[PDB]
């Protein structure tokens, strides 16, 4: 599913991301825009052999099991395919574990490089 901007904003707010660990809703929507272009089906391979999955591009090295990342952990205890569902619950639940692990949203390279320090509330401007 390719979400609309305001459609994703509303889904992320319903699942508890608005000001989760201090990060307003626009931070998460900006993050999803540049990680996946709002596409729950997005995948991208990493040079180390891991793969990033879903609207927030969660890495199989640490967070999900895809059966092909040697020496990996599965800290969200889920298959990486669950992060590809048109239902974003698994992705959001796992994102909360990531953003709580010490580095905040700096865990997402795209957030640090394209959202951090910008006017992220523009990503939610004009939505209900
Ligand atoms: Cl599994
Ligand atoms: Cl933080
Ligand atoms: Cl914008």
């Amino acid at each position: 599913k390719v979400f609309g901007r305001c459609e994703l904003a509303a889904a992320m707010k319903r699942h508890g991301l608005d000001n989760y660990r201090g990060y307003s809703l626009g931070n998460w929507v900006c993050a999803a825009k540049f990680e996946s272009n709002f596409n729950t089906q997005a995948t991208n391979r990493n040079t180390d052999g891991s793969t990033d999955y879903g609207i927030l591009q969660i890495n199989s090295r640490w967070w999900c099991n895809d059966g092909r990342t040697p020496g990996s952990r599965n800290l969200c205890n889920i298959p990486c395919s669950a992060l590809l569902s048109s239902d974003i619950t698994a992705s959001v639940n796992c994102a909360k574990k990531i953003v709580s692990d010490g580095n905040g949203m700096n865990a997402w390279v795209a957030w640090r490089n394209r959202c951090k320090g910008t006017d992220v509330q523009a990503w939610i401007r004009g939505c209900r």
